[PDB]
């Protein structure tokens, strides 16, 4: 979720994730990802 995307390290995006980073979970009710 958010929290733990935010908490962790990460940013929530809808479509993809960027260079050098990775799909690790979701956000927003499961809606995007959480990129790390």
């Amino acid at each position: 979720d958010h929290y733990n995307c935010v908490s962790s390290g990460g940013q929530c995006l809808y479509s993809a994730c960027p260079i050098f980073t990775k799909i690790q979970g979701t956000c927003y009710r499961g809606a995007a990802k959480c990129c790390k």
